[PDB]
């Protein structure tokens, strides 16, 4: 089925192709440094290069060739990071949506399924890009002083006379029944199923890890209950950054005449989100229902886990897959596609959904699920020079990276017995303090150093 045909794109060693506007080189450096340190092999290019060019056609041809060449060399990019707004990386009009999309940078072969997990760090200045990066770094390095905010979420079934009861409430209730609850470590599940909505956005200030709104959207707002771009600029959630998902119309229409809601919520300084998932064109009640809960969901009838396929909430909470921000969006789109394949009621079609939904901000983040766990590991006392690999022990599934000065030297995944064989693509030939980073989905990172010589 579509789930086995097009599963989670995450793979290791993690590879990321970055295409950025030339003005962002200095601001982007701390983000590239951290991504290399945590084990991403980066291939970084700018719109001032001959091979990239400055047009949709040249940038797309560049990306497609990089993917195809990487795949031929058993080294396909996993992620595609687009850095800049539409003045530097334009996107193009969707065939189905008639609105801007980044899909065709990611969709390399003939179909409408991406080859890479794509996200856009949309900024209008280096300062706005730094704003996004600082939130990502605090979240991924887990340097926030109030980690308890990670145990809290905000879920809203917004206003619609007919659809709030038929789809909005069943969507949020399914999320709460199976995942956003005390049994999964969430101490505060702020939820608004219907009016009165009064005070529902206060929780974005006090602290939540995740906010999901399903109902009406505009280019610059969650419409009812209302949260505008002007209100996003007045949030006070310093050091308490969230993932937000707007299952609603047009909040991610990132070529709008003003910065769209998804751009503002990620660009705002020391407040708002580290990533946003939303739709560039209108979204639809039926496909958004399946997106969150799974296919085989029925309007006006509460869905259960046994009676639906995998949706975005289900995938998020799988422990061993669908652990990135991009993968949450991917799972939702798979569910909307599966609904069509099995003959459920559909309102607009899968191709439209793959063109519609986007990640703004950093889609490569692995969101925590309530309070992340403390990892176990053993570092060797030394790293002998000129070795093809090193063993590092860490809990099964952890990803280990050895680097220095923001240059990645080697990576490995801990096997089922907790042994990571770190393959050194660059051997250690010089004395120095080498960084060792260990990450795992829903675990706090380990950031240490080993002295050589
Ligand atoms: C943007 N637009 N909306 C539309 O055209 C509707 C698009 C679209 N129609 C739809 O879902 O239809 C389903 C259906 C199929 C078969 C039968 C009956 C229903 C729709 O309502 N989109 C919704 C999101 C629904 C999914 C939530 N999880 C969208 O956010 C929307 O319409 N926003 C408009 C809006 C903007 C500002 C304030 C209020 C409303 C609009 C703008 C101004 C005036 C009227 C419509
Ligand atoms: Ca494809
Ligand atoms: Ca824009
Ligand atoms: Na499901
Ligand atoms: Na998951």
């Amino acid at each position: 089925d579509v789930y086995t045909d097009h599963g989670d794109l995450y793979n290791t060693p993690v590879r990321m192709l970055v295409v950025a506007g030339a003005k962002f080189k200095e601001a982007l450096k701390p983000w590239l440094t951290w991504k290399a340190q945590k084990g991403f092999y980066l291939d970084v290019h700018y719109t001032d290069e001959a091979e990239v060019g400055t047009t949709n056609a040249s940038i797309k041809a560049f990306i497609h060739k990089k993917y195809n060449d990487g795949l031929a060399a058993s080294a396909a990019p996993v992620f595609l990071a687009l850095v800049g707004d539409t003045d530097v990386i334009s996107g193009e009009k969707g065939k189905k949506t008639k609105k801007v999309t980044d899909l065709y940078y990611s969709a390399v072969d003939g179909d409408y399924f991406p080859e890479m997990y794509t996200f856009r760090m949309s900024a209008s200045s280096p300062e706005e890009l730094t704003n996004i990066i600082d939130k990502v770094l605090m979240y991924e390095k887990a340097t926030m002083p109030d980690k308890s905010y990670l145990e809290k979420v905000l879920l809203i079934a917004g206003a619609d006379y007919s659809w709030n009861s038929q789809v909005g409430q069943p969507t949020i209730k399914y999320g709460m029944q199976y995942y956003y609850n005390q049994e999964h470590g969430y101490t505060d599940v702020y939820n608004y199923l219907k009016a009165p909505y009064t005070g529902c956005y206060s929780h974005l200030n006090t602290g939540v890890s995740f906010a999901n709104y399903t109902a009406h959207g505009s280019e610059t707002a969650w419409a009812d209950p209302l949260l505008t771009t002007s209100q996003l600029k007045a949030l006070t959630n310093k050091d308490k950054y969230f993932l937000a998902i707007g299952n609603c119309c047009i909040t991610a229409q990132f070529d709008y005449v003003q910065p769209c809601f998804g751009e503002v919520i990620t660009r705002v300084k020391e407040k708002g989100a580290y990533a946003y998932i939303g739709s560039s064109p209108n979204s639809y009640w039926g496909e958004d229902y399946y997106w969150s809960v799974g296919a085989n969901a029925v309007f006006g009838v509460q869905p259960t886990f046994e009676g639906t396929s995998m949706g975005s909430y289900d995938a998020t909470f799988l422990e061993d897959s669908y652990n990135t921000v991009n993968s949450i969006m991917w799972a939702g789109n798979l569910a909307a596609t599966h609904a069509g394949n099995i003959g459920n009621i559909t309102h607009i079609g899968a191709h439209y959904y793959w063109e519609a939904y986007h990640v703004l901000g950093d889609g490569s983040v692995m969101p925590y699920r309530a309070m992340p766990k403390t990892n176990t590991y053993t570092l060797p006392a030394s790293l002998p020079q000129n070795q093809a690999s090193y063993s590092i022990q860490a809990s099964a599934g952890s990803y280990v990276a050895i680097s220095k000065d923001g240059v990645l030297y080697g990576t490995g995944v801990a096997n089922a017995s907790g042994v990571a064989t770190v393959s050194m693509t660059k051997q250690i030939t010089e004395n120095g303090n080498y960084d060792v980073v260990i990450t795992r989905s829903n675990y706090l990172p380990v950031i240490k150093q080993i002295q050589v010589g």
